[PDB]
RNA sequence: CGUUGGCCCAGGAAACUGGGUAGUAAGGUCCAUUGCACUCCGGGCCUGAAGCAACGCU
């Protein structure tokens, strides 16, 4: 069940946040537009991003071809979210 | 509050960018975490900032 935003987990833990985000767009800017990527550093929250985009359309194909992308050393783990509050 | 300069932290090869003007932001390190959020927030230790000027706006 597709979503605007993508859930990714298996993030590099030790990475900073804004520098984080920045790296992210980076590898994702290609797809789509992104509404916002959300970067948390919390113990909960942490190895782990949302980025929203524009269109389920992006996600889908981000999804179908980022999975297991090599990142700061560490395969992305990719899904689509739940729900955004756009 | 704001704009222009300073100055401090962070990023950068720079130009330039983000933020700020207290044991806090930040730097280092060790443990614990594979964790679904949108107002934020694990623990230990030794380190650890600047904190000005002119002008303008209710």
């Amino acid at each position: 069940r597709p979503n605007h935003t993508i859930y990714i987990n298996n993030l590099n833990e030790k990475i900073k946040k804004d520098e984080l985000k920045k790296s992210l767009h980076a590898i994702f800017s290609r797809f789509g537009q992104i509404l916002d990527i959300l970067v948390s550093r919390s113990l909960k929250m942490r190895g782990q991003a949302f980025v929203i985009f524009k269109e389920v359309s992006s996600a889908t194909n981000a999804l179908r071809s980022m999975q297991g992308f090599p990142f700061y050393d560490k395969p992305m783990r990719i899904q689509y979210a739940k729900t955004d509050s756009d």
